[PDB]
């Protein structure tokens, strides 16, 4: 069983190393019956297209951010509500409990089998013009977002205007002035080179998104129980590794961007940004009353 897998990041990124460890452990633990290979840098497609190829069984496994999953799996959109998690540690705690299984079940209905959860820190605004200290500083900024309408609503409510765009296109768009900014965690802001062209990083920390390590349902269904169990074990090992590497990477990436002269600032009052997101939550629970208890259960877990 040859398996092809997808990663958007470079091979040396925390997620990349963890997926290479996964591939190696799978081959060993299945005695060569399943032999995964990871293709990095999104060479097999942009994230929405890779999601579709994995759902249809054309790709066997992947590491997907739950952000672009929202338009495909309704429950996953809960994770894209701005500020729904107070910190990465709260996200890990919640996703590692019974609530995380609700999201795995929802993905399975759309042909994706979640084996473990990777972290992706906290996404913050960066731009080419000035520090963002209050929401009014976002006025006039054209900010790239991922492919989920909630992010357009998010930027618009903060005061700016948004444009959905593939991750691979962002560097050149910033360089040429087509966009003024984008938003991401420390390791992506650094790895991608965006920090070289957008020198202001303002810690809005507005999205804390899980990422899955998942397998195509069609590929999963070809396996014996023994090999399913082996691959589960390999994925749990890979997630523990990824999370440890992740924190080391946040530290290393911050040092690199500081050394390069990036201007990092805290926002005056994060609660001022959070208050402006209220209409997004209102509209969401009105549209999706069947998801309301998922939203309130996550909120209640962080009182
Ligand atoms: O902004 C993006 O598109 C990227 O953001 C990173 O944080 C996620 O790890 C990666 O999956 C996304 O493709
Ligand atoms: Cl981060
Ligand atoms: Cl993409």
């Amino acid at each position: 069983d040859s398996w092809r897998g997808w990663n958007i990041h470079p091979p040396s990124y925390p997620n990349g190393k963890a997926l290479e460890s996964f591939a190696k452990e799978v081959a060993e633990k299945t005695e060569g019956r399943v032999e995964p290979k990871v293709y990095h840098n999104a060479v097999l497609g942009d994230q929405p297209d890779a999601i579709e190829q994995t759902r249809s069984g054309a790709l066997d496994f992947a590491n997907f951010n739950m952000g672009p999953m929202g338009p495909i799996v309704p429950a996953a959109n809960v994770l894209s509500l701005p500020f729904i998690f107070k910190s990465p540690d709260d996200m890990y705690r919640i996703m590692d409990g019974e609530i995380g299984e609700r999201f795995a079940d929802a993905l399975a209905e759309k042909n994706l089998i979640v084996l473990s959860w990777f972290g992706s820190g906290a996404r913050s605004l960066y731009n080419t013009d000035h520090p963002v200290e209050t929401p009014d500083d976002v006025e006039g900024l054209k900010v790239r977002v991922m492919n989920n309408d909630l992010y357009v609503q998010m930027i618009d409510e903060m005061g700016g205007n948004a444009t959905p765009m593939a991750y691979g296109e962002v560097y050149q768009s910033l360089k040429t002035g087509v966009i003024d900014g984008a938003e991401n965690n420390y390791p992506s802001y650094e790895s991608s080179g965006h920090y070289e062209v957008a020198n202001y990083y303002s810690l809005t920390e507005h999205l804390i998104l899980p990422e899955c390590l998942c397998v195509a349902k069609a590929s999963w269904e070809e396996l014996s129980e023994k090999d399913r169990q082996a691959i589960r074990e390999a994925a749990e090992d890979a997630a523990k590794e990824q999370r440890a590497l992740w924190e080391e990477g946040v530290q290393a990436s911050k040092q690199k961007i500081l050394d390069a002269g990036v201007k990092i600032n805290e926002v005056d009052d994060k609660s001022a940004f959070q208050a402006k997101m209220q209409p997004i939550y209102d509209q969401f629970v009105q549209e999706h009353p069947e998801l309301e208890s998922l939203v309130t259960d996550i909120q209640d877990a962080q009182s």
